[PDB]
């Protein structure tokens, strides 16, 4: 089921962002 799964990917995830 992954780890990050539906992490913040629905937005971004990069710290740069």
């Amino acid at each position: 089921e992954m780890r990050l799964s539906a992490f913040f990917r629905n937005f971004i995830l990069q710290r740069k962002k």
